[PDB]
């Protein structure tokens, strides 16, 4: 599965989303619990505005993995470009309990905030942000 893996990967990579959604397939049918296949494919689905497989897929790497800050951004940013604020914050937050350190979810925290409206939470947010590198 390993090969199938880096198949989808290349395709990914150059944009042939159908293509890698066939190999990353692949290889959780050899190993249905994959994370890397699972994430790769909730990656994809993600880049293809196919948010409910994204979700799908992001819950199911979540399940094998409740500390991937990676996949926890992402269902996030997938329940943000559904609009659903609420949900994409408590995932923001999630993500943030894991590591504090987070830049890109301390900077999507300012994002979602900002598209709220909520000015005084989204400058805290990217100042923490902008707090860690130059």
């Amino acid at each position: 599965a390993e090969a199938l893996n880096n198949l989808g990967n290349v395709y990914r990579k150059q944009g042939d989303y159908q293509k890698a959604i066939e190999y990353y397939q692949k290889a959780l049918e050899l190993d249905p619990n994959n994370a890397e296949a699972l994430n790769n494919l909730g990656n994809v689905y993600r880049k293809q505005g196919d948010y409910q497989k994204a979700i799908e897929y992001y819950q199911k790497a979540l399940e094998l993995d409740p500390n991937n800050a990676e996949a926890l951004n992402n269902l996030g940013n997938v329940y943000r470009k559904q609009g659903d604020y609420q949900k994409a914050i408590e995932y923001y937050q999630k993500a943030l309990e894991l590591d504090p350190n987070n830049a890109e979810a301390l900077n999507n925290l300012g994002n979602v905030y900002r598209k709220q409206g909520d000015y005084q939470k989204a400058i805290e947010y990217y100042q923490k942000a902008l707090e860690l590198d130059p």
